[PDB]
């Protein structure tokens, strides 16, 4: 590109990668709201969180793809792989999902930013700096305080009602 | 009719029987409402939630009844059977009632449809369609979700009380 | 009933009747107003006359039952038999049809009344004055001014218009 | 076409045989609406009431026009024929004329619709039920409550009067 | 007095037997009110539940001790006795005492109404109609939903918090 400066070939493959990460996610996300939207388990704002996070994490990899092509790296892109689950159990279970989901993203995160340091490549650090190490961190306080309240909840038909009607 | 065209005695009679299936739904509804609205009872959030329905089944009988005569048929009432109970148990009870009830009227909505359908009146499937068939559904959605908040909330008494609280 | 004082088995049983007058009224209301909703019939000042007073009626049933669980009785409902007639003639056969069906009402107020003084139930006594006779009165008065005034247009179509469209 | 999917020649012609209907409507009501406006019949609600149809008319053919280009058919015009008459009598017999045309035209969009099933063509049949059919049954049933309240106000001059003074 | 007309020594003496009563029970919830507001009980609905009503039974008593002078009968107060009870236990004795309270200020205006009425005192009829007999059903038929709700929580102690909090 005429306009590609210290944009290493390793990041721009990371940076590929890592969109398609985020995609996952979303589709995962979408998954998991679709589920609580189920007349068999009917938590609307369990759906509503998730359905909130799968729009975040789209975000995300459209943030990540107009990077790409700011730097002049050329956006490829893979398969979306389906979600590893078909039904996601109760809101405790899906709340461990979606944590464990999370510090997955925020590892490639950190992971991309070593490259980038390695790379010598400030643009790229600055950007998982500014754009997503502290939404990350952010997110995963969120969904470890709603673990906490969910555990303490759990007569658990009862306590998962609550804490959809009450915190979400 | 002077204006009557392509509506056949049959979509006639079986728009007049609709009519006298709505208006019941309607008497259900205003039966349980009122039946939630006892002393001894007391789930104002259920009260008004079966109300509701009842004047939304009313408007559902004055809609068929004004296509009725739109179309140059013949309005043609009978008795309306009183509901099928005089107490209606718990809220759990009551929304299974509301269900089987909501699942009848579709029935007879799709039999109606599938009538006019044999009968190449495209008028009247248009109707049932635009102004009952999704109505149904979403009706019976709810329904389900609601079924599905009460039974895992089911110390029943607490159960109950939170539900109509917090959902209603 | 843990509220119910100086309320008669009687009385209960009296309101649980007139509940049933106040929607077979309701309901006879619903057939003439559709009747002059017909394309051979077409006085759609008469059609609104008397859609108005099919909801008025449902009102006054609705209160009716609002009060006896207010009061500690307990509604039972019965069958709601289907209107006199299927067709009704003139806005003149119409009128007085409307007029003996309210005199009607009113009897059963009229001995409802005379009941709870019977009783004495002055909540009863209170409650049909304030929420009842008097409308009814009203009400009388209006269909009788309706009926002089149809009577006198009787070039009876002639007549029949410019009531429905200057009276209505 | 390069846009043509699942559009039959078969209706393809018949949409442009729709449209030619459409605009002889809408010139027999241009003619009918003058007409009202002579000084020797000067009934302007007559006029108003006609012209208002000439409208209405020419605009659903030009929303059939829109549907034929957006499916990929192509528009073929062919010559309007004149209006039946030249003079439409009395507002007695103008509404039955309208009301004879206006079946024919109903007539004409059964048939289409009937057509399109046939060659399973779903979005013509929701076009057709969305814009036209429901359009049809209500300017019927309003021609029809029209000329009963004519018919009932045969001291005809009067009653030609007063139905253009009170009604249209 | 130079206004009493149709005003009974025996209505005279039996209204300010009712003012009484009447300041009795605004004492009595007061002290249900105070008692709720207490560090060791602290139900702060209920406290408030109470104190509105202690405000509402003073002012039947001023109302009647408006009528009374209205009357040119002549106020006379007796000692007001302190309330039944030094602490009222849960929400649900509370609540229990409360409908007795109200059941038994009813029977007085009953009372009242059945003399006023031997007394052929329509004035006095009047009055307790539509300014207490009315107001106390309302209110007992609120303390009995009330009751049915506190009986249906009763994990009491849990209970006893959510009713505080989602109804009062
Ligand atoms: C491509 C894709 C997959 C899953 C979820 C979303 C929102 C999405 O755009
Ligand atoms: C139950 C019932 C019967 C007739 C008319 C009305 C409005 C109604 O609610
Ligand atoms: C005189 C009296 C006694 C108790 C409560 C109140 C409000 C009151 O005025």
């Amino acid at each position: 590109s005429q306009i590609r400066q210290n944009y290493s070939t390793e990041v721009e493959a990371a940076v590929n990668r890592l969109v398609n990460l985020y995609l996952r996610a979303s589709y995962t996300y979408l998954s998991l709201g679709f589920y609580f939207d189920r007349d068999d388990v009917a938590l609307e704002g369990v759906c509503h969180f998730f359905r909130e996070l799968a729009e975040e994490k789209r975000e995300g990899a459209e943030r990540l793809l107009k990077m790409q092509n700011q730097r002049g790296g050329r956006a490829l892109f893979q398969d979306l792989q389906k979600p590893s689950q078909d039904e996601w159990g109760t809101t405790l279970d899906a709340m461990k999902a979606a944590i464990v989901l999370e510090k997955s993203l925020n590892q490639a995160l950190l992971d991309l930013h070593a490259l980038g340091s390695a790379q010598a490549d400030p643009h790229l650090c600055d950007f998982l700096e500014s754009h997503f190490l502290d939404e990350e961190v952010k997110l995963i306080k969120k969904m470890g305080d709603h673990l906490t309240n969910i555990q303490r909840l759990v007569q658990a038909g009862l306590g998962e009602y609550l804490f959809e009607r009450l915190t979400l």
